[PDB]
C-alpha cells in the first residue's frame, strides 16, 4: 500500500507518471480478486519488479504475454524463474536453447534472468498478473495501458532502444516503438506450441546486440551463470 514512487524505480515512477491513476486502479482490481476467492500471480509485491532496475540504463526490452500461470513461477520479471525452480517452464527452456545456439554460452544454471534486468534489459509482459493455471485470464482487464505508457515513455528517449518481441501480444508494441531510435524484432512466442514457428533461429541476443551497436550504444551482456 504504497504510492508509485515506493514501487518502482525513481526514473520509471518519472517515466509512469501519466498511468498512476490507472495502476491506483489496479489495485483496486487486484483487491476485488482476492476478496471474491480467485488467485493472481505473481505476488503483489512483484507485480511491478520489471521497473525496479533503473529507466535509464534501459537498453532493450523483452516483452512477453503475461506472468507464468503456475504458481512458484511468476516472479515479476518476464519469463525469469527463482534461482531453485526446477524443472523450468518449457517457455525458459526454449530461450535457453536459443541463447546457447545464439551465444555460444554455456547452459545456464539456474532460471533467474535478475542478471539481464540489472544490465538494461527490462523484462516486461503486456499484462502484468494472472490468475493461476489461467493464462491471459487478466488480458484487458487495464494494465495493457500501464505497459503501454512504459513503452512509450522508453521510445520518447533520446536515447537507443532494441525491443524483442515475443509473441503476439508483445507484437501489439511494435507500432509504439518505430520512431527512428527504436528498432524492433520480433518473432513467434518461445512456448512450445508457438517456437517451431521462428522462436528457434531468430537470434534475438546477437541480432539486438548488432542493433545497439550499430546505433551507437553499448551491447548487452547476456552471459548468465
Ligand atoms: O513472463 C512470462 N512467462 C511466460 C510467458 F509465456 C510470457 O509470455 N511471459
Ligand atoms: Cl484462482
Amino acid at each position: 500500500a504504497r504510492p508509485l514512487s515506493e514501487l518502482v524505480e525513481r526514473g520509471w515512477a518519472a517515466a509512469l507518471e501519466p498511468v498512476a491513476d490507472q495502476v491506483a486502479h489496479m489495485g483496486q482490481f487486484l483487491r476485488a480478486e482476492i476478496a471474491a476467492g480467485r488467485r493472481y500471480l505473481p505476488a503483489g509485491s512483484n507485480v511491478l519488479r520489471a521497473f525496479t532496475f533503473p529507466f535509464d540504463n534501459v537498453r532493450v526490452l523483452i516483452v512477453g504475454q503475461d506472468p507464468y500461470p503456475t504458481p512458484g513461477h511468476a516472479v515479476g520479471l518476464s519469463f525469469s524463474v527463482a534461482p531453485d525452480v526446477r524443472p523450468w517452464p518449457r517457455s525458459l527452456a526454449n530461450i535457453f536453447d536459443e541463447y546457447t545456439a545464439d551465444l555460444g554460452y554455456p547452459l545456464p544454471s539456474n532460471g533467474d534472468l535478475t542478471p539481464w534486468a540489472q544490465r538494461g534489459v527490462l523484462l516486461l509482459n503486456r499484462v502484468l498478473t494472472v490468475r493461476p493455471s489461467n493464462p491471459a485470464s487478466h488480458r484487458g482487464k487495464g494494465w495493457e495501458a500501464v505497459t503501454e505508457c512504459a513503452i512509450r515513455a522508453l521510445a520518447a528517449r533520446a536515447a537507443p532502444l532494441v525491443a524483442i518481441l515475443w509473441g503476439r501480444d508483445a507484437s501489439t508494441l511494435k507500432p509504439m516503438l518505430a520512431a527512428g531510435n527504436c528498432v524492433a524484432i520480433e518473432s513467434p512466442h518461445p512456448s512450445p506450441l508457438s517456437a517451431s514457428r521462428g522462436f528457434f533461429g531468430s537470434r534475438p541476443f546477437s541480432r539486438a546486440n548488432e542493433l545497439l551497436v550499430g546505433m551507437g550504444a553499448e551491447p548487452i551482456d547476456w552471459r548468465l551463470p
